[PDB]
């Protein structure tokens, strides 16, 4: 029983503590770790000892073993690696103590320290050989097994507990940190300049979607959490910071499920210069040699369906297909979408489509909605063997991108999809202050309607837009849902190590 | 003059030139060379040289504009920070493409514009761009301000564009930023650090003694508290094997602000399984010698303590640092002695009394560990100018997260470490009893039950840090974007 297990546990801590032993050592000097331990001693002969070398070691003891009153042995584990403790009495040090009171007292979790010296079994396991072994940090609870962490929901509220049972989980987050590190350097490599911009603002804009507000109390001013990078990386580009971008958190406050936690890790990059076409080119580049960077190919294997379906191969072999949005559900629903698109025709006509295909009415039906759920039900999943781009998106829908130089009513927009899911939104900026204010004019009155999501207007943004923003690309990556399929992972939480969750 | 005017002439010229058929926000220029790059491939032509045989597309924003005649127009182009000179010749102006004084009366200062054009230096022997042609690309509608417009404003501050543009120094500041983040973060790796991100809202808010920001999350229907320290994920992060792990990024401490505190900053915290309090003042050591060294190649910086307008001091990053006791230095300072317990009503007495005595500003509430603080800062905390150094040996009741001290009852075994009376750093060997934690996050508590190793943590405060080796007074001139009253 766990309760009583930990209630042992804690009088053991006590009653060592009244004995007059410290439990919880202040320092440890250790010689080597279990990785160079391994790396070092991996050559030696089955049987083989180094009786002369003396080692000071550490690790987290993962399973405990005895054959006879002589011979206690261990499995020590760090930093992902294991080694084995081989305990033999006629190599115990008698000063420190009992040796079979003192291995009694070890149990599966324990963190230890080890004076030993190195070698393999008979049998060929390399292993420490103690001469002692000291108490570093007691585990007081039970540690659970592979099958207890299963399927539960226990890793994300004890990530510590999937990072110690789990191999899986530890190379998962791995991955991740050498994604953003691919990122970075490849941003940096280019002569693009990191910053940080706020996280809290006036107004929170760059994207179309409901915000978390805050209060300061010194200031009594209420503060909205930033939902985007864009505005103030923008007026940075006007400031003369012409390749600038920003990694980092942004929060959301909508509904969460396998591709949503309310905040995640986004990348934004502008480009003064650059236009749509150099950005389809930057994607291309960028996914193609993140692949090959993570796995000496272009193709890898995903897990669309659950580990319970078939898998399907992704090739992120460029160039990818690019899909222009309205052309194709107007091919796919032979309809014909006239503009404007939000007049009240148009969208009526939209409405239809849905209610005739079986689909769910978006809770506003503004026509920005409409269209991005055409596109999600008729467009989005065309191609799962490949990441492709939707391109060419209606004005109504892209408030802040650049309108096309030969389309009417459409924008210089892309945006890449793997296997159904958003990963990337980029354009050429909108330059042109009076346009820039007529789009915002347009956004309110569609949250007039009641659209929570649009984005409010900012006046210092639009003062920036005043002195000379120059031509410019840019670009934002949702480095969460990268990860998801680049390890394998079909939800979000998989990806983040302490998802938001509700009280336990 | 009048600026409303000049806007809405501006804002009028833009609207005719579009009646007119021209775009004057164009969709794409394609650039041949930067102006850095067109700087050193050319800065060793001779006085008077052309290439006219090479003709190349550049772009930048013009920050000057005068003239000699109608025939010859100069310009200031600027681009990344540095500066060419423009000549337009009638002699060269390609007349397929418009009339010339047509096209050059129409600049204006803060114009960013395309340019084809040949290299060469004038017979004075400036470097230039001579254009045969020349495009503007987005045009600046407002009259841009003086550097005298931006010294002591807050323009800088709530339009940091046109102090990015103006002002070269502020350029520098932010570049100098980066590359002391960059150098922090190849630090820890190369060191086998993992960077990790651990959540910006959680149930509860502590690794700290700060008041929160609160915000609510619909869906789940829950409050949800901004953080002020990431000390506490990290640890359980230590306790599942990441026995090296560190995390750079913003947190949030809803308080006062002034001159060193901005209510989001920046913070890097590190946790090294195994390390201990000497090991932590050894790598202070070690980062902040190297750090000012990459920076300057020396150990000796200036930097003007009492503002521009005062004598600069010294400071002397040679390591290694003092380190002062602060309890027994508040002692020798003040010829008191504080007896344990430092919370009984005695020793809180006479921490008042003493305030009191030097007319000091008392704290509200006066409990022992904020009596200790100010008395630190009024006593210590200004000892050293003229070099970092390190405040040591907190009590217990002044860090509820710090392991007690293996010889002083009492004392932990923490450090922190002040540049002109500045806290930019927070260390300590970790406290992990369970049992001593919870008499000091039901989480993290659960966390520790499982076995945290003995450990080593450090936070610095990336802003103060940047605040000393870019000359500044205010944290306001290290944060491109900081939190200003609303205007
Ligand atoms: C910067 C964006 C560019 C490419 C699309 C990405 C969208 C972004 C949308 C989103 C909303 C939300 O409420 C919670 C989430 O986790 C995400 C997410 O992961 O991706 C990111
Ligand atoms: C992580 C900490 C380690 C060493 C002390 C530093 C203190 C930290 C305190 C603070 C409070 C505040 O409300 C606003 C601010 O900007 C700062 C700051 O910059 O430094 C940072
Ligand atoms: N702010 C966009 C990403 C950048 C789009 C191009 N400026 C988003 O939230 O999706
Ligand atoms: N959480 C501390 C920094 C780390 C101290 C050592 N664990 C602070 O906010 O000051």
């Amino acid at each position: 029983d766990p309760r009583l297990y930990f209630e042992n546990r804690s009088k053991f801590i006590q009653d060592q503590k009244d004995k007059g032993i410290n439990p919880y050592p202040h320092k440890f000097e250790r010689t080597i770790s279990i990785p160079e331990f391994i790396e070092k001693y991996k050559d030696l002969g089955n049987g083989e000892h180094l009786e002369d070398t003396i080692l000071n070691i550490t690790g987290r003891i993962m399973r405990v073993s005895a054959s006879g009153q002589k011979l206690r042995f261990f499995d020590l584990v760090g930093d992902g690696e294991k080694i084995q403790v081989l305990a033999n009495y006629s190599f115990h040090n008698h000063e420190k103590g009992n040796f079979a009171e003192c291995y009694d007292k070890i149990r599966r979790g324990d963190i230890v320290g080890i004076v030993g010296f190195p070698g393999k079994s008979k049998k060929g396991e390399l292993s420490i050989f103690p001469k002692e072994t000291i108490l570093l940090s007691a585990c007081l609870h039970m540690l659970p097994m592979k099958y207890g962490l299963k399927d539960t929901e226990i890793r994300y509220r004890q990530r510590y507990l999937d990072l110690l049972i789990n191999e899986s989980s530890r190379h998962t987050f791995v991955t991740r940190t050498k994604i953003i590190n691919f990122l970075r350097n490849f941003l940096n490599e280019r002569g693009f300049f990191e910053v940080e911009t706020p996280m809290m603002n006036l107004i929170a804009g760059g994207a179309n979607a409901r915000p978390f507000i805050t209060h300061h109390n010194d200031l009594d001013l209420d503060l909205y959490l930033r939902i985007a990078t864009e505005l103030p990386l923008k007026m940075l580009i006007v400031g003369g910071i012409d390749k600038v971008y920003e990694i980092g958190k942004v929060f959301r406050n909508e509904g969460i499920d396998n591709t949503h936690n309310p905040e995640f890790t986004s990348c934004e990059f502008y480009w003064a210069y650059a236009d749509y076409n150099d950005l389809i080119k930057w994607s291309e580049d960028f996914f193609s040699q993140l692949v090959y960077h993570l796995f000496g190919t272009y193709k890898i294997s995903y897990n669309k369906d659950g580990p319970e379906n078939q898998p399907i191969e992704i090739d992120f072999t460029p160039p990818y297909p690019k899909v222009s949005i309205v052309e194709e559900i107007e091919k796919v629903t032979n309809t014909i979408l006239e503009q404007p698109f939000d007049s009240n025709e148009t969208i009526e006509k939209m409405i239809n489509i849905i209610k005739e295909h079986k689909i769910e009415l978006p809770n506003p039906p503004t026509a920005a909605k409409l269209l991005d759920q055409l596109a999600s039900h008729f467009i989005e999943n065309k191609y799962n063997d490949k990441p492709f781009f939707i391109v060419e998106h209606p004005q109504i829908m892209s408030p802040l991108a650049k309108y096309h130089r030969t389309k009417p009513g459409l924008t210089e927009r892309l945006e890449m999809f793997i296997c159904g899911k958003e990963v990337l939104n980029a354009y050429t900026e909108l330059n042109d202050p009076f346009k820039q204010k007529e789009c915002f004019k347009l956004q309110q009155k569609d949250r007039e309607k009641g659209d929570t999501e649009a984005a409010q207007l900012d006046s210092a943004f639009c003062t920036s837009l005043e002195y000379g923003l120059p031509p410019t690309g840019g670009l934002g990556l949702g480095i969460d849902r990268i990860t998801m399929f680049l390890t394998n992972k079909n939800s979000i939480k998989d990806v983040i190590l302490f998802p938001t969750m509700r009280p336990a």
